[PDB]
């Protein structure tokens, strides 16, 4: 509670390919961990302008900056300063796959976030690859301990510019590099939106608010 301060910044680096396209992106964020709230501008680095909807990337930008009631055991801000790492798998309605691993630490009062991400067999014609997407609806994450870890599952939806949906499983596994204390089962709310961009994605910024609450689940 020293360690992870009110107020708190972070870097990111992405590499990644989605069928076949390999790209890098560096950014940078802030926000308030306790308050559940933060920012980040991203930039694409490498292979750009992406031939790929932004949105299957926008999830993979931070769950320090989870509001947490005292109740429930925050286990990821409990594991800095050493931090966490985890894996990630969004199987899409249409047969599109992207699996993701992060590693997250804390170095000169910052965190450093290192994300690798593979986009598999999305088809030609879909929203993704024909950017069609739209941004996530405001979802929420059931969470639960298993095996040592915290996992999370949700389904995820991506409104479209015909005005229809395109739906995605997520099931992530966060596990802590030190033992610290696991919750149990319980929701995290999470509202993701892009705030801005340029006109080919190349230069991105996004807010999230994430907060935890009890299940049943209002």
């Amino acid at each position: 509670m020293a360690i992870i301060k009110e107020f708190m910044r972070f870097k990111v680096h992405m590499e990644g390919s989605v069928n076949g396209h390999e790209f890098e992106i560096e950014g940078e964020g802030e926000g308030r961990p306790y308050e559940g709230t933060q920012t980040a501008k991203l930039k694409v680095t490498k292979g750009g302008p992406l031939p790929f909807a932004w949105d299957i990337l926008s999830p993979q930008f931070s769950k320090a900056y989870v509001k947490h009631p005292a109740d429930i055991p925050d286990y990821l801000k409990l594991s800095f300063p050493e931090g966490f790492k985890w894996e990630r798998v969004m199987n899409f309605e249409d047969g599109g796959v992207v699996t993701v691993t992060q590693d997250s630490s804390l170095q000169d009062g910052e965190f450093i976030y290192k994300v690798k991400l593979r986009g598999t067999n999305f088809p030609s014609d879909g929203p993704v690859m024909q950017k069609k997407t739209m941004g996530w609806v405001a979802s929420s994450e059931r969470m639960y301990p298993e095996d040592g870890a915290l996992k999370g599952e949700s389904k995820q939806r991506l409104k479209l510019k015909d005005g229809g949906h395109y739906d995605a499983e997520f099931w992530t596994t966060y596990k802590a590099k030190k033992p610290v204390q696991l919750p149990g089962a319980y929701n995290v709310n999470i509202k993701l939106d892009i705030t801005s961009h340029n006109e080919d994605y190349t230069i991105v910024e996004q807010y999230e608010r994430a907060e935890g609450r009890h299940s049943t689940g209002g």
